[PDB]
């Protein structure tokens, strides 16, 4: 297994549903509303996001930065941030 | 590529359900009930449009029109209005 | 576009939930239940209302006495009720 | 081309899933299962009703009657009633 | 048209889909499972019941007990009953 | 329109969120608990109660009296009790 | 015209392409699997059934226990069972 | 922003609890049982009261009488009275 | 009908969410998890536990018992208990 | 007709969608992946477990096992198991 | 990330229940009664808001007319007004 | 009605929230603490004892000695004690 | 080459199945069923119609209106139309 | 059935809506939040636990600890403490 | 269980409603209103403030500081001091 | 039989719909988007992970973290572990 | 083998329905409707863009367009886009 | 019996409809099309290979690389690879 994958997996069970909401809209010029409006969990969004190379293993900054909007800094230990 | 069918993919990218629906609903005069059925996306909407003579690239005040109606005056901005 | 379509929309747009489930309770006689299960809008009991020559542009009558049944006369206010 | 074969035409185009299949279940009597399991579409079943000489321009009553079982009252005008 | 079939097509047209349910359970003895799960609306379980020579116009018994554990008496009301 | 239809929605307009479990205790005899646990207003109840003939144009005793229990005579005036 | 005959034909009209298969799955001790393959409707079969002399004018248990397997009592009626 | 919109603001602003509750009472005739119900505060009285077009901005002289029942001439100085 | 299967609408009748809750919680070591996040009612529960003849005519224990933990004696006088 | 059949026909009958999956999956290691493709019914699949020598009269240990397998002891009841 | 989707989110994050309503109260006249039953929190009217150019990064009158009538200076601060 | 239903009614409408406190403490021992969170009238309180065969028309010796313990003679009256 | 047969070949190649199908029910008084069974495209409905002298390059009027019946006023641009 | 859900289902029958958010909030470093949002009731808890090995019939220890940090000794009494 | 989840549940035990209010005015600056909104209990604001990196088992000075303004010393003999 | 596809449909019947999305998620590099899109179930995932030799008899490493990452060491006493 | 076609066969390798659905829409002005309707995957649509010289290894403009549309930038990487 | 061609029939009774269609896609450059429409089974492709000296006993290198691009290493073992 990838462990970017076992790390993302790791995030998106922390997330709450008022989390979710929060992320959808900090996403909403990135990711399209017709996509957006099937989002039902992390994964999901995570998903998409590295679709649009917004996201890799070497590419974590979008993530951090999203986070850090959330105040979730237990989170970002996780991203070792 | 034809920039009318860019345009016509991003702005059937900004849509959700609710909003197709509505869209049905506004154009039941023009397609008939046996072909509304099977439109799951604005992609199949605007092709009949362009079938039926009723969206053209010098031909657009319908969909500017429905855009109005659906009071979306960002995706208006994408055709310019 | 037809000028009634419009109004119509305007009017389910103007319609929360507890007076879409007083429409569909007042329309038991009219629409069956098979039929008014399916409603979620509106939109889709006008489309059933015009389907069955309860409502038309030149009959609006029934529309009339079910928004007045409502007490919804900014509505009526509209349809120039 | 005929009027007739028209009018058909146009009283099909204005049917969806749920209707044909109504429309099936109301002619068990006069079709046979083999055949009506061979119906995708009301132009199937006009065109098998019209073989058995249950439908002629002289000779409207059952689609008028079908049509009415349906509620299909704005069809219905199509057939002048 | 048969009014026996009106009579059926007018009953299936006041059930929901909790009903359709219910009617699918307390038929369990005499569909099969395979059949069954086929059963989208009261009129595929009525033509089911019919080729097993359990509904006629001479018989309908099964037919009003069923309608009588569902406790719909406006319903037995067509029936006569 | 039904007059009797406009009485029911005028006498579930005038009732709390006590009455209405006040109602629902007293029904509990004829109602399941399954039924009663999915009424969030008097017009379900009373679409209910229609259902299981205990409430006709014809048969308004068992409201009269349900009226009667409540202490709700301004209520039983627009019956005309 | 032979009234056997037409009893076949009228037997083999009201039966679908699942009792077709049905009825070539319960014939597989009877018909071998190369003419098994040619059947594409009740006739052929019936025809089969003839040559091997196993279904005559004065020999019909074999149909009416195929029928009876596949749970049609209505056709059962045609013949006469 | 309407002014007629911040006049009411301003004027549920001002109001207290009892103040809300005597206001409740004197609209007992023209807002039923089961809509007062869910008052909280001013503001969703006074949209109940643009629903029913007994108070506009050419409308006001129902709120006027009614903040001379309270006895509230420093709020009746904000609608000019 | 089977008086079996009525008396199993009936009890399962009787039932609310929380009921229904409880009794697949105490039915976690017969039933997959797999199967029992699609039982929505009382039905498909009875008809999970009939399928591996947990649950006949003859065969009544489980279910009383399942019904005693849920401290319904009024449900278990349905089973002349 | 032989008996054996008619238990394979009245064992297919009692089968769903799923249940015909999960057989399919237990299957795999005995019928080819392009052989089980063309598996639309229990027939089918029990025609083939017969040309194979996996299944015969005599021989019933392997549907057995496959039926203990599904969790279909109603099912073992008509194998006599 | 966009500044202005950052300033949006702080500002949502500061506003109470009580807030919301009276903001959705001065809302009333530029979105409808449907949309605004579904709005939980700032999130979903700011988008409501920019969907229909009425909020803009270089439009942020209307916001900070709202933030005035709340009497929210320490929020306008955020605004630099 | 049954009377039953009316007197239980008739007593929980004489009855105060310290009264109700009381009888939620003196029924500890027969309902539970989860389901006694929920009671908020003493015609829950009614029904749960209903349902544990606690009360019936024939088994009301608890429910006097409940009245007894409150002291409360002239409710015993009511019962006829 | 001839321009009209590139004509032909042009507009037979922006058509589909169900095109095909409503052509050839539109067309049903001009050539015989036997005729009409052997058509899998567009290019053997124009070869008939060339044979009966219904279409010359002189004479294209029932071309037309069968694609004005069909409502492809995009294929009519290609007939000038 | 297990004496062991019946024990668990008998502790959750005497757990109030406080004494769950406590439980809850002292497992936090076992159960994730987006588990944690959906438990509604202890028998969630209770089946999450034993999903992830921590609670058996011969694993009572961390219920005992929980259990003992409510300091809810008759509960331990169940437990055998 | 974690030695400081128990001193968290230990030491919001012994708070009262006042110390909560309290509490809660303290930390304005570091919890947002719509947050702070949603606490009923020391548990969620111990959550919160974990979440943003403020209290850890290593890092526990803030919490000292809330006691310590609170006069809350037999507190702090808890966390030692 | 396999024991071992018996121990995999013994693991399918114990995995939900949402355990079965995080398993899709956890096996993205591994299988392609296309073939995800037809996973339905834990059986369709274990044939595809099957054929690329990524899940063998004597192969169970990948399965084994595949379910201690989805944290079911309940189902990990199946493969054992 | 060409690695032309192993990149062709990979990039639709990762494609889903949807992103099929938008390929096709995309290439309404290229490939006629009647050659459209028969691709199911995203190998035809890539052969007959070789076939009308649309696609070559030297060729792949039109492709790296398409994929930018598709907003898949990790599908550009394997074109090295 | 050649162990080869019995080796190739086994490699074909493994194969499905998908992944004949991926087997004759990327044998386009070595195949013609008019030689690869013909071909319904993984036979036919095998012995056009035999023909075109493309595989043979010694010759097995292309049959070992379109396998692995079909991720089929269980087919892979076949072959010894």
């Amino acid at each position: 297994m990838d462990p970017f994958l076992v790390l993302l997996h790791s995030v998106s069970s922390s997330l709450s549903s008022s989390e979710l909401t929060e992320l959808k809209f900090l996403c909403l010029g990135r990711v399209g509303k017709r996509k957006l409006e099937r989002v039902q969990s992390g994964l999901d969004l995570f998903s998409m996001l590295l679709e649009q190379n917004d996201l890799e293993p070497g590419h974590t900054e979008l993530l951090r930065e999203l986070l850090a909007s959330l105040r979730r800094h237990d989170l970002l230990r996780r991203v070792d941030d």
